């Protein structure tokens, strides 16, 4: 596979009942508070 | 609000149905692949 450290950008949503087995990060509420997340807000997922 | 940059690490999961209305960021397939990312894996989300 690829190294790590690579990214991509994309925006926080609710998740909905179509998107049951898709791969998802899920951000709790505590987290959101800490970072600042909105649902609607852009966020970049890095790979460890 | 907090000023942008921060981050939180979390792990990438498969999405059930107890998760709907959940706060998530979906991965898509063509993403996974770009950044190597598997079920399972740890990530750093940072709010832009």
């Amino acid at each position: 596979g690829p190294m790590p450290g690579k990214k991509f950008v994309a925006r926080v949503a609710e998740a909905r009942a179509e998107d049951v087995g898709k791969r998802v990060v899920i951000i709790p509420k505590a987290e959101r508070a800490k970072v600042g997340i909105k649902v609607g807000d852009v966020v970049e997922v890095k790979k460890v």
